[PDB]
Formats: structure tokens, sequence, C-alpha cells
């Protein structure tokens, strides 16, 4: 039986609002909704992979392992095999496969992250997994952030110590954050990003809504207009949103929202907001199509709407030659010219590069390039012709232009990053000079870039 070249799967948010759900959540991992939905003739075929984040999840895991099993059982006829759980306070994430996957499935992580800071820690943050599928590497997180239409400049600090310190992954990937550890990562929750309108338009908006006119909202979401100002989630992508704002609802309808200041919200206003959301970040020119975005309209236990997404994402082999895994591949190499980083640092040491890749035995330390100034006060790090030809445990061009480079620039004196990047192997010609180009990050903000020429030799 062949191995897959591509999975789909299914992501899906609910802030539970503290309630038990209903009886029936079946829409949900049916994409059926408002929005961008699933086609009725495709209800019986099992996604890949199901990965199930809550908020205010008031649920133990064996309870909403029982429904979510039963759920996609009742739906597919498939009995899904549990390959993660973990829950930090009532944020959780779930990690269901087809039973056909558990030895294709290798390498799960978990780990959670806590945002506060004394008074504001004690219940938001992230949970996430990681695991390898085949040749693949995915990566998941579930965030609640803070809570409020006055606190996105506090939910982009939240969004920023969650991409540092939730720890998944392959640990040897030192200087890479969870932004670079992945073929494909998914990020998604109750991320609270709030309609900006003034609060006597509440009736206005929600008119707007009724009407199925969002333009005037979306140009408003503070999550779109952050991402617009490269403030947050930098190099992610999310789909069209083409359903109404999925917070916050009276319980029980779906007919009204409930944006009043009262006792209970600390008399803060909730305009209709799309406070749940799915984003993703894909390694350059790997093949990650959305399918579905949208939200339920027949689940009304809490103030949310649950939120779906589908995506067909790209996964590759296992590969094994007679050559490596356990040596190099002689007819395989990387090489590098006119190459260069271009960094934003007001410093003033030597950088180094490493690679890291899956496709070389261990990651490979550059010498120190040379600093010259650019023309509008940039520190350039000029490496010319001067990078290591990198040597890759399999040539075979079928594996090897799959592939991905890592790369940091790290300071000599400190041998800490200053930006990280990465090179897509899916080149348009193999032992033919092509250029190559990355932005540079580092704690997810932008650094500088790296650009040159790639030259890849593989055994054809
Ligand atoms: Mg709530």
């Amino acid at each position: 039986q062949p191995e897959p070249d591509m999975i789909t799967i299914f992501i899906g948010t609910w802030n539970m609002g503290n309630a038990p759900p209903p009886k029936k959540i079946t829409s949900w991992f049916l994409s059926k909704g408002q929005g961008k939905t699933r086609d009725d003739s495709a209800d019986y075929i099992p996604h890949d992979i199901y990965v199930i984040g809550t908020q205010e999840d008031p649920l133990s895991e064996k309870e909403w392992l029982e429904i979510l099993k039963h759920s996609l059982q009742e739906i597919t006829s498939v009995t899904f095999k549990t390959v993660a759980i973990h829950t930090l306070w009532n944020i959780r994430i779930v990690v269901l496969a087809k039973p056909e996957h558990e030895n294709r499935i290798s390498h799960i992580c978990t780990d959670n992250v806590k945002t506060g800071i004394a008074n504001t820690l004690g219940n938001k943050g992230a949970v996430g997994v990681s695991f390898m599928f085949n040749g693949t590497s995915l990566g998941f997180v579930n965030s609640h952030l803070t809570s409020g239409s006055e606190k996105k400049l506090r939910r982009n600090q939240n969004y920023m110590n969650i991409l540092r310190f939730l720890a998944l992954g392959d640990k040897k990937l030192s200087p890479f954050n969870i932004t670079h550890r992945f073929t494909h990562l998914f990020w998604f929750g109750d991320l609270n990003y709030r309609v900006d309108l003034p609060t006597w338009e509440a009736e206005t908006i929600i008119q707007k809504i009724k009407q199925q006119q969002y333009a005037d909202l979306l140009s408003h979401d503070q999550l779109l207009t952050e991402r617009r100002e490269q403030k947050v989630f930098l190099h992610f992508e999310e789909e069209e949103i083409t359903f109404a704002p999925t917070y916050r609802f009276e319980r029980l309808t779906r007919d009204k929202y409930a944006y009043t200041k009262q006792k209970a919200t600390g008399m803060k206003y909730n305009l209709p907001s799309w406070c749940d959301r799915v984003l993703w970040k894909s390694y350059p020119l790997v093949h990650v199509v959305c399918q579905s975005y949208g939200s339920t309209s027949d689940i009304m236990t809490s103030d949310h709407s649950p939120v779906f997404a589908t995506f067909e994402a790209g996964v590759t082999s296992q590969f094994v030659s007679k050559n490596g895994p356990g040596t190099v591949d002689s007819q395989g190499q990387i090489e590098f010219l006119r190459c260069y980083a271009t960094l934003k640092t007001k410093s003033q040491t030597k950088f180094y590069l490493e690679f890291h890749s899956s496709c070389l035995e261990s990651f490979v330390k550059s010498q120190e390039g040379e600093n010259e100034e650019g023309s509008e006060g940039e520190l350039v790090v000029k490496f010319g012709e001067t990078l290591p030809k990198l040597k890759p445990i399999i040539s075979d061009p079928e594996y090897l232009l799959d592939q991905h480079i890592l790369i940091s620039i790290k300071s000599s004196d400190s041998d800490e990053s200053y930006g990280e990047g990465c090179i897509a192997l899916r080149l348009e010609a193999t032992e033919t000079q092509l250029p190559i180009y990355t932005p540079l990050t580092h704690h997810g903000e932008l650094t500088g870039h790296f650009q040159g020429e790639i030259k890849l030799q593989t055994s054809q």
C-alpha cells in the first residue's frame, strides 16, 4: 500500500464558555454552517488528522475524548486513534488520526506556555502538539489570548511569548522557534482580536452582520490590521473570512449578539468579533490549500460558535537509499554563490551562518562573513563564494528537491542567533545557478534578509 503524497487535516477551535457541549456536534467536523464550507459529497470521507482546540473547556480529558471519538465514528464509521492530548487550565488540544496512520506518526511532543505576569498569569496561554508524519514535520498550537477590545498589544505580546517559549519539534534545531521547526505549522484558538469600531455603532454592526456584509467590519478587525502592520503573525496565512463574527452570542440561540457591558464582563463591551481563528505557516513551495474555513450555526451552548478549517497538505516519505541515512551520498551537493545577509542590527560583531536540515547528517557552521555598511545605513554581511559545500545524505532528486535548508545568522561574540530563515530546494533546475531569498526573523520579528544564489547537484 503506497505512502501518501498528500493528507487532509481538520482544525477546529471552540471556546466552550465553561458549558458542556450539546448532544450533537457533527456539523463542526463536517465543516457545515457559514463561510467556506465542505461539499456534502465528502461527508463520509474521513480527514487523515483531526486537531481540536478548546478554550474555557469544562470537561475532563476522558469526557471530551469520549465525545470526539463517538462523533467521528458516527460520521465516518472509523474508530480514530488518539495521537496526543494536552491541557493547560481550561485550554486543550486533542489530535486524532486514522488507525492506518499509527505507524506513520512518531516523535510526538506536547508543551504549554502560560502568558500572564503577576495578576495576568493564571488562565491564558497556549498548548501545542508536534509530530512527524513520515518525512513531514507537523506542528499545532491552540492559544487563548488576552480578552478585551483595549488589549490588542497584550495579545501581540502573548503571541510572542508563545512563539518563543513553546518547546515543540526537533530540539537539535536550537536557533529556531516553532515558526521555523515544521513543514506545516497551524496556529489557532480564541485569539480574542476584536472589531475596533465605536461602541455606539453596536446596532449598526449587527445590521451589517444580518445583511452578510462583512467588508466594513473586517477592515477594522484587529488581527487583520495588526498583521498588515507586521505587529503579529508575520509570514502566516489566513483564509478569507466569509462567516459572521463568532463572538459574543446569547447562549441557546444564534439570533442575538450580547454586546452590552455588564458586571460579568467587567463593564466591557463585546462588540461582535472574529475572536476564533485558524492561521498557518508552511515552508516555501510546499503544497498547502485551505479547503474550508467557517463557523457552525447549530452548536449554541457557548457564547462563541465553533470554527473549522480544513487543509490539503503535502507530505513526503521516509526515504531510505543504499547510502543515507547513516552516510552521505557523494552524488549530491548544495552550493552557494554571491550570498549576503542584510541585518537591521545597530550592533558591530562578526557573524557566521549555521545550515540545518534533515537532509544533512548534522548542522554545518560557516566561516565568518565580512561586514560592510549598506547605502541606507544597513549592516551587510558578505559571504561571497566562501559558504561551505553541503553534503546531503541522499542524492535522489525525488528526495532532495523536496527538502529545505534552515539558516541562522549567529554572532561570533555571543553565539546567539540574530535571524532565522528557510530556503526551499524545490528549484527550477539542477546544476544551474539560481537566485535564493528568505526573510530573516528573530522572536518572530523581521531582523533582515538573506539572498544569493544556489547550485544543487542531484543524482540526475
Ligand atoms: Mg468567555
